[PDB]
Order: structure tokens, then sequence, then C-alpha cells
């Protein structure tokens, strides 16, 4: 017996709606931004869900990080969630993105919502820009190109960008299930199958690699699209 | 469309095994206790999985709670997970249990494991013993009678048994899916369906009640059999 409840599509969606209804809601402005994003961009399925937004805000309010690093900004949704979750502490948020279209999208949203005082967006290939950062981050959200995750984590660990009591959260580790195998998401539309299959293989390599690193404790949690939590091994 | 990936039974089990393979495992001794529990008891399905064990240990090492409270000990598996996760700080672990059979099992288990004085099993109906507890806990794991969760959380908040920065984790809140609706777990064994439907009705009332409590932030996490995370609202924290 396993640790994951089996649901069909309709029922998964019902249970997700139930979780939303019975969890703290995200702000109206964030809902608005989520819908705006889905209206403007054909690849908006890359953006985190509403429930995931609730999770980001809860996690930031709970952990109270002093500085947050995000890799993969897209339209700025998850950055706005980190911002909401850190209103009390006024945490610095750094987010990395390489697409001009999405840079423009994000700066537009940040101006509209009034979050530029704490959110810093750095434009460029994250594999390069990540290395240029200094100091440390208490919470790091890795959510960019899947085939880059290993490199990102390597940089983060090698340069000490993760604070002693910090956590790394890696998103979409399951690649809709295809990380486990090409046969693990029959419901997925064939049109996006190549992409996600590509991500799956990469994310499998990544996952296996984490288990070979004596510096860290690793937990792959079967929630959302798969979330890997990484921390420094004690002490 | 939402946040949860749909899996059929076989595939869900493969994905669980994948998560285990790709997460740090529980200590050998704890595996031995888990296996022993499954051999000893016919109702061992009440026990958490191995992956959940890794999650408990990770969570404890991460949050570094000073004291941990647990409601529902069963055979001691989750208590020993918390124990493993707090070896460096020697956190006090209080665990509440009412079944004579499981109390005997757990005390023997704790002695075999060689836990110190820091693991404390309190016998009796948790609804009454929980009120007798003093001080505060940084992590509280609710895993007892599903129809009691609301009452437990109420006591916990009313008496300030949760620390300012503490968290409550409530397990099995989905009741296999039946908390959401009686048609949400067609795979479920019919023999345990009435039981879990009862649990689901109680847990649905529980979940709705949390949303009305102005003291707390709530996140119902669609992981395992449903895990409700509860914290004080920033403004509701007290000195
Ligand atoms: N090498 C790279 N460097 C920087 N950004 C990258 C990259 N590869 C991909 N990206 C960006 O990573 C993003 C992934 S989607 C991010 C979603 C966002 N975090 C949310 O939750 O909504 C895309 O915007 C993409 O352009
Ligand atoms: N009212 C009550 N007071 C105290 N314990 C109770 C109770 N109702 C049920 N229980 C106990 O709660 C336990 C739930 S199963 C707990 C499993 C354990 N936490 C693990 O993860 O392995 C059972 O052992 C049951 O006997």
């Amino acid at each position: 017996l396993g640790s994951i409840l089996p649901f069909n599509e309709e029922t998964a969606d019902r249970v997700s709606a139930y979780c939303e209804k019975n969890s703290h809601g995200i702000p109206d402005a964030l809902v608005e931004h989520w819908e705006w994003t889905r209206t403007r961009f054909p690849d908006a399925d890359k953006m985190s869900s509403r429930l995931q937004g609730s999770w980001m805000i809860f996690t930031a309010r709970d952990r109270k990080p002093k500085r947050i690093l995000e890799i993969g900004c897209y339209s700025g949704y998850s950055a706005l969630a980190w911002y909401e979750g850190t209103r009390d502490t006024k945490a610095e948020i750094v987010t990395l993105e390489y697409s001009p279209k999405m840079i423009a999208a994000s700066r537009e949203a940040f101006k509209k919502y009034g979050v530029g005082d704490r959110v810093k967006l750095i434009e460029g290939p994250a594999e390069n820009t990540l290395k240029t950062l200094e100091g440390e981050f208490d919470l790091i959200f890795v959510d960019a190109n899947k085939d880059g995750y290993a490199g990102y984590v390597k940089t983060i660990l090698d340069q000490g960008l993760l604070s002693a009591n910090g956590i790394i959260l890696c998103d979409n580790v399951f690649a809709r299930g295809l990380t486990i195998g090409p046969d693990c998401a029959p419901w997925l539309n064939d049109h996006v199958r190549p992409y996600w299959n590509g991500c799956g293989q990469a994310l499998d390599k990544f996952s296996a690699g984490l288990m070979e690193d004596p510096r860290i404790d690793v937990l792959l949690l079967p929630v959302f699209d798969g979330v890997t939590q990484i921390r420094w091994k004690d002490g």
C-alpha cells in the first residue's frame, strides 16, 4: 500500500476545489493576476495553481524567511504570493527570469500591484545570474527549466546561497507524473506529451542525483505536481 | 482544473514507491518497528506509511520543535519518528493514547528502542487528558479519533497549548476521499466504507469549522490522506 490516494480527473478536481474552499484564500488581486495571465499567454499552464498560491503564502507566513530567492518568475504569480506571505517581515525577494516577454509581463504586474519596494527581478539566463548573487536565502523556490534544476541546486549548495536553517522547494518534480514513467499520465493531452516527457527524464536524473549528495536531507513529497524539499544536513 | 494529479491505483502505488526511493529513508530500527507492527496487528493500516515517516523526521529536523505533542499513539511509530527527528535537541515528546492493547504495545516498543525519559505516554481518553497538559508545544500531530479533531483543536487553541510559532498537523483529514463526498473513493474496500464515511462526515464538519475560527490560518494540503496545517494568524499570536 502506498501514500497517494488514487483519483480520476473529475474527482481530483473536486478534491482540489474542496482544499481551496477549506484553506485560507489568496487575495483578490492574486486571483485577478492569475486569470489575467491565463488570458494573455498560451503557455500559462506553467503558472502555479490557486491552491499552490495558498500554500506559498502559508509557508512564507509560517517560516518567516528574511530573504527569498525564486528561479523562474514567469508572470510574477508566485513572486506576488511570496510578497503577500512576507508583508509582516518586509522580506527581500529576488526572482530570476530569462524571457523578455515574461520579464515585461512581470514588471507590469509588479508595478500594478505595488510590490517593487521588495521584489527585485533579475533578467538573464538563471544558470549565469544565480552565480552572481551574494549572501544567503532562507527560502528558495526552484521553478524554472526542469533540465536546469540539478545545476541550480549545485550552485546554491556550492556557493552557500541557502542559509543554515533554510529550505529549498523544487516545483513540478513529477512532470505531471511522467518523471516516474512515460506511462504514468494517460489523461495528458498528446500535444504536450513530448515536453513533459522531456522534463520527466531530466527530473528523474535530478532526483536521483540529490540522493548522492551527503550535504543535504531530501524529501520528495507527493503533493501538487511533486515538491522536493531540500535542507542542509545537521548540523 | 485544480492542483491534484489523477492516478489510478497501480500508478499511485508506483509513484509512492518513487517518492520513497528518492527521499531519505527512515532509520533501520524504525523500519523494524514498522514491520513488527504490521505483523503483530490486524488493524495495522492505522499506522502511517514509511514515506510519512520520512516526512515526520524531515519536518522535525527542519522546524526544530522544543516540545512535540501527539494525539493517537497506536503502536508508537509516529512517536519514534518524532524521537528520531529530535535527537540533537532532546525535545520532549508527549503522546496520548486510550487503548490498553496499544498502550502495552507502545510502552514495550519504547523500551526496546531505548528512548529516554523524554518520550512520555499518557493514558486515557485524549479529550480529558489533553486539557490537563501544561505549557506549550511547537509541533502538534493530531491522529486520533476523527470525530474528536474539532474538540482537540479547540482545546489546543483555547488553552494556548500551541506555541506562537508552532504548527498543528492533522492526519487523514480526507478519510480516503470520503470527507469530500461519499462518491470520491470508488476503489475503496466496501467492508470499511461505512466507517470511513462516518469519519468523512465528521472531518468535513471539522474542516468547515476551522474556517470560522478567527485565531488561525488553515491549509488543507492534498498530500497522503489529507493533512490539515494550522497556525496562529500573525495577529493572533500571544506572549
Ligand atoms: N535558463 C533559464 N533561466 C532563467 N529563466 C528560465 C530559464 N529557463 C526557463 N526559465 C523561465 O522559467 C519560468 C518557468 S514557469 C514559472 C512559474 C512561476 N514560478 C509560478 O509559479 O507561476 C518561465 O517563465 C521561463 O521563461
Ligand atoms: N479518544 C481517544 N483518545 C486517545 N486515543 C485514541 C482515541 N480514539 C482513538 N485513539 C487512538 O488513536 C490511534 C489512532 S491511529 C494512530 C497511528 C499513529 N499515530 C501512527 O502514525 O502510526 C489509535 O491507536 C487509537 O486507539
